[PDB]
């Protein structure tokens, strides 16, 4: 069977889900229960967490512009996703997507992580660059499981306290 | 490291590889040595073989129109990939892509099959619909390993002979 339905027009689908491609929802997964996790991500959205994905992530910035804050070679770096750009992110490269533009739309493709293969979410100290806090999660339902993880970081000065220099991470906003 | 390079503009990449998005090459893989196998497929091309992929395949028909001949519920079916369509194909649905238009371009995303997970390529009898021939292959390098597989089918009346009704499959062209 065509478990995931027939082909359909993607620009019209994006237009039809505009109300979800902005705060507070931000993103919408295209198909459910599939191995390929296919998501369209809108904006605006900024975030301070870095994702440590044990598998690859594919990006195609269909509308508008965004960028990824990265750690590369032990250094803070930025990869621009200009409108029309595609990009393949290797496993475990720490990344923090920033999406300043309303009306933007990025196709993201990931694969389901098998049982035992954990994702990491972590925060870094703006003063000295040391890792402040990391949580590992079996990421089955990100839409609903990530918000409480992030909220528990924002809520705890202990979690936000840099172990190296003592500076308390600002939490939700840079 | 950014093992697969920086982001880059996809429409310009497609324009720059136009000479490969037509016979005899037909398609071009975007990144090498990655888990996500990302390919742009042009045209024109018609084929008689059906692919049995043990994993999912994602399609986004960026330019022009194409279609997939399928077997669904034990019946010959067609899924149109009109310009702008996206589509997620479930594992093992037999499919035979047909790409009649020059200048067409389809983004296809697959994942590397691990050792021991085999692909199938097979042909069906136009007279009675019975399976005529199947080859299983550890698909590490399709660009170079599929042509000899297909050629060995076209070259052998035995391989092309329907076991049910005796009709000899036409081979390369329907
Ligand atoms: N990369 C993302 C993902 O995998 C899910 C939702 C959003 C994003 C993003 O790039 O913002
Ligand atoms: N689906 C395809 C693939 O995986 C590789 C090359 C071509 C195609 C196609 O759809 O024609
Ligand atoms: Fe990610
Ligand atoms: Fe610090
Ligand atoms: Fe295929
Ligand atoms: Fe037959």
């Amino acid at each position: 069977m065509l478990t995931y339905g027939a082909p359909f027009n993607f620009p019209r689908w994006i237009d039809e889900h505009a109300h979800l491609l902005k705060p507070p929802v931000g993103n919408r997964q295209v198909w459910q229960d599939s191995d390929f996790i296919v998501t369209v991500v809108g904006g605006p959205n900024h975030r301070t967490d870095y994702h440590d994905d044990p598998l690859e992530e594919f990006f195609y910035q269909l509308r508008g512009n965004a960028y990824l804050n990265l750690w590369v070679d032990g250094r803070r770096e930025r990869a621009d996703l200009k409108e029309g750009d595609i990009f393949l992110l290797p496993p475990h490269v720490r990344h923090s997507p920033q999406r300043p533009e309303a009306g933007s739309a990025c196709l993201v493709i990931e694969r389901q992580r098998p049982a035992g293969m954990l994702d990491g979410f972590e925060w870094y100290c703006d003063a000295c660059g040391h890792l402040v806090h990391r949580v590992e999660v079996q990421l089955k339902s990100p839409v609903t499981d990530l918000p409480p993880l992030f909220e528990s970081f924002y809520a705890s000065e202990d979690k936000r306290r840099c172990p190296h220099c003592g500076q308390v991470h600002p939490g939700r906003a840079a």
